[PDB]
């Protein structure tokens, strides 16, 4: 794909976001995501997916902000109707067949959280990884998961100080608050999660998907939930106020590799209140 | 900066973060009084124009909340009925309101909080604990009754099941490093740190546009509260059982021994509890 | 107090310890399941114990596993506990979660699959920090648990980590099974007794109606509805039934499984040699 390059051993496939300048979210990720879903759906499909990121210094940072209205209708393909959001493909991210196993270096933010979220399991680097939802920070409320996945992850306080304050976590507190499985020394990552999609790899398919199904069932939103998410964030991210404070994080270099985006945490902190 | 300020909870306003202190001597007992006085202050918030964020404290050396007045429960369960509507008499619906508020609301706890003390935090968004002296407990199942406005509903959520049966059926005091590994409280934090972290915590959500937080905190809500029906019958189940027998005979041996003043009873009431003889 | 073939039982005060004793290496078999299912019936007495606290007197092991040569007789033991389709041992747990007494698990040395979700059915679980190992080898076999541990791992551990558990099907130690939800504490072997017993002692003057209304309420809000328990052991059957989990289970039989050796001793390695 343009911005996934795949690499399969035996069982187990990397897939490698590669979407230069910075690895933005935009419609050609989700377009390549959206193929590599249904690839991934075939019966003899690898039994499990090992997901990393080329960039030096993001996973994703966030969703490309000049192509809301592209991405979405990238996003839309993978479903049915009503299904028009990121939100419902990264729901089709967490229902796949195949496990997915999120390997986390450097920052992911916003939907590039989300999207680590949407996956079975997450391991980030102790030394490098960053996670934080900028979204409220900017003027909308997460819209593609964070609000369903991190309230049952981190639980009611822990939710609400992540969402709410739109701050930065370093690994160790990601993985004190529950939003990585665990954080991992960065000398060690590759092999941890080269081992453990090792594990999987033997097992027998239709017990790794009852397996998943059955917890999916009990630990995902509503379709409904997912959508309304979905719809609360596509409005206010068009609104006057978020259009405000964005012009303002453009100013200062958002969207390029700069201090607002390597620091995004601590820079909406900074922003004039509208 | 205007803002009303209470018999019992001094409130200022500076810019879009209120500061409240519940001081409410002699020991910070949940009263009638401070029972009026949040039923005031949540009305208050409800309005568009207030404060964004609440940063709650106590001016109480010892304690947040000690616990409910036992002395004082009908008259204080009167005033927290003035919050809801019929059915809502209970300090349990006037705690789901201060949960569901348009302001995000922090906790920060320096020493004691208890019982309805502890509920009172719990329902609150987001809690930060002294390292040193922040102390949670559930003192209602020792004394004989189940949790009555909020526990079973957020512990059994933020521990899971077996720590929260730990934490409510032992009745045991938690420190701040053990509440937080259990996940009563977001964070221990030293306490020379404490008020400079939460300060920077309601600075930041401070410039926030209101409608993202309000609307992020809304959804976050919905799929971590439970429904008014549960919360009154938590509710029920607890004043029924404060008026059994046993609740009355241990309650007075626990008077007998200094509960309500400011001794070891009430220090160490969670210790205090498993000595009770049956 | 009574005592039992596979469970011995000492009554002082109002603290029952329970310990299984279910030679030669305390596999749950009929014996074992039949007086689970009497001491349950005891334990519903008005004056019964306000407290149990289950060990094992197994030098290795809590419960390895469920007897997999014993399927219809354990499973006719666990069905005298229940009505119509609670012929299950995720039924019959239940049945141990939803007890007036409160129950403690106190774990040294080895508990998985079905002795696992035993462990996760009661109230609270403290393990040795130096000796317990907690697994759930059911996917690794071939399907995914059925008596409880898809329930409640995934409301203790969360989405992630429950995956995590159960799609590895590998073994956790005391610290990493406390850092993930799955006992409530892992304590040092030498402190764990007293640990415990401090625990039980806490409770044994409490009025027996609060310690019950609460744990009521607890359990009503935290465990799953009898049909999702039902489900949980319906799917598992389906899976068991299948060619791979025959062909897996055999091979394991081949190499040790039901005797003490390095099968059993290190389950959850030896699943990936499979
Ligand atoms: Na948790």
């Amino acid at each position: 794909y343009e911005t996934i390059k795949a690499r399969l051993d035996g069982t187990v496939l990397s897939a490698t976001f590669n979407a230069p300048p910075m690895n933005l979210i935009g419609p050609e990720v989700v377009r390549d995501l959206v193929a590599l879903l249904e690839e991934l759906a075939h019966p003899t499909a690898p039994r499990v997916v090992i997901f990393d990121s080329a960039d030096a210094d993001f996973f994703f940072p966030h969703v490309d902000m000049t192509k809301v209205p592209e991405y979405t209708a990238e996003a839309a393909k993978a479903g049915g109707p009503g299904d028009a959001s990121l939100g419902m493909l990264f729901r089709k991210l967490s229902q796949l067949p195949a496990v997915t196993i999120a390997k986390l270096r450097g920052r992911a933010r916003g939907a590039g959280s989300e999207f680590l979220l949407a996956c079975d399991m997450r391991f980030a680097s102790r030394e490098n990884a960053i996670l934080g939802q900028p979204e409220v920070g900017i003027g909308a409320p997460p819209g593609a998961g964070a609000i369903q996945h991190l309230t049952r992850l981190l639980g009611r306080g822990r939710a609400l100080e992540a969402v709410l304050t739109s701050s930065d976590f370093d690994a160790d507190l990601a993985e004190r608050y529950g939003w990585v499985n665990r954080a991992v020394p960065d000398a060690e990552l590759d092999e941890f999660v080269a081992g453990i999609a090792a594990r999987m790899s033997g097992f027998p398919r239709d017990a790794l998907i009852a397996a998943k199904s059955a917890i999916n069932a009990i630990s995902l939103p509503a379709p409904a939930e997912v959508r309304a998410d979905a719809a609360l964030f596509q409005q206010l991210v068009r609104g006057e106020k978020v259009q405000q404070r964005t012009a303002e994080l453009f100013k200062q270099g958002f969207q390029t590799r700069g201090a607002t985006e390597l620091d995004l945490g601590d820079a909406l902190g900074h922003l004039k209140a509208v």
